[PDB]
């Protein structure tokens, strides 16, 4: 089973996946996914998440004293604590397979100006923390990078290179487009180095990285 | 102003675009956002949307009908649309800022093993498409890649408002032993700027030496 704990001022922002997760997976208890409001953890009557950088510069910085409060009370030595930012490590495939057995992710989402370094430097000191970044663009937040991790792992959880090429599907012809004959040929072994060859030029094309 | 359609067969999961900085945009009367249930375009009692592939393979494949009917109602020759797909160019800041500049944005978001390929090609002889990957992992679908987009992009936006951002601080000075870097503290704006610009390019070797021609 995994156990999914989301931290976030934005609370509502994480329900559409909460209802997502089939109720059969629930009831066989492979998953809990729980969201909590960052905002419970504040100390004063204003609510106050974050405060101005020290050193100067433009946006705010979420405040340790709050985060860290809500961390210990959510954390636990077993805890993997993702923190999705712009600055991190890169998310892949590898990292979901990865974390797709762990038995507790935390994700503080945050604001992408930062949650004061203290906390997630504090937080390693006593769990496994993993800073990372979805891809190479800025969100102002990481409600949206935490949708995209969660499900990445989660569609790994039973229950819960190159390039594909192209796919089709019926009517054989559309808007003057034929489905390509080999694909009705019943040659198995021909279709699959046609698709071979799909998936080297897309990715020569698109990907130029991956080769 | 700009606006953005979404077509796809789970509505329900774009509603997070209401939050945050999308509402705001949205509040502010500088984006308007519309979702659309691509269901609302078939014509059975069952209302498919998927099909098995041609020449075999796992999973089903939606079919080029009832998105055709579906972009052609919606889209026109100005929109950009915008397919998400782990098969796609990459999705990176340039593109944000790129597609900040729009007018019209339809992201078609597909399930099961992707969208029939006839789907893009047809709307490419009367718009401009653009079929794109937001990071090198696989989702379920397009949903999420659409909201990744979405807030990408809007932030983006004229009235909405390299190297890696270091590490940032805030007060307490001093936090269960842990203290703030002193040169923050200093009120020196250069020695902070070198410090910051250190700590930046120090960052970027260890998380992300690809973005300094670096191997990993
Ligand atoms: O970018 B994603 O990994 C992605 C995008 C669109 C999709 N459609 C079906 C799966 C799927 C996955």
């Amino acid at each position: 089973s995994m156990k999914i704990d989301v931290v976030t001022i934005f609370p509502e922002y994480l329900q559409p996946v909460r209802q997502s997760l089939p109720g059969k997976a629930i009831d066989a208890g492979l998953v809990d996914v729980a969201v909590h409001d960052l905002r419970r953890w504040t100390h004063d009557v204003h609510k106050s998440v974050d405060d101005s950088p020290y050193g100067g510069g433009p946006g705010m910085v979420m405040k340790p004293t709050v985060w860290g409060d809500a961390l210990d009370e959510i954390c636990t030595s077993e805890t993997l604590l993702v923190v999705p930012t712009p600055a991190g490590y890169p998310f892949t495939q590898e990292t979901a397979w990865q974390w797709s057995t762990e038995d507790h992710l935390v994700i503080a989402c945050g604001r992408y100006e930062g949650i004061d370094q203290r906390v997630a430097d504090d937080a390693a000191t006593r769990m496994r923390v993993r800073e990372v970044s979805i891809g190479d663009y800025v969100l102002n937040g990481g409600e949206a990078a935490a949708l995209v991790i969660i499900e990445a792992v989660l569609r790994l959880v039973p229950g819960v290179s190159l390039l594909e090429g192209p796919s089709y599907t019926r009517p054989p012809s559309w808007r003057g487009m034929d489905v390509p004959p080999v694909l009705l040929s019943g040659d198995h072994a021909k279709i699959a180095a046609w698709r071979a060859e799909q998936s080297r030029q897309r990715t020569i094309e698109r990907r130029p990285d991956l080769l």
